[PDB]
């Protein structure tokens, strides 16, 4: 979701 790498489903995801 609010990660900074891979997609977490809808947005960015944690490393």
């Amino acid at each position: 979701w609010x990660g900074w790498a891979s997609n977490d489903g809808e947005g960015t995801a944690i490393i």
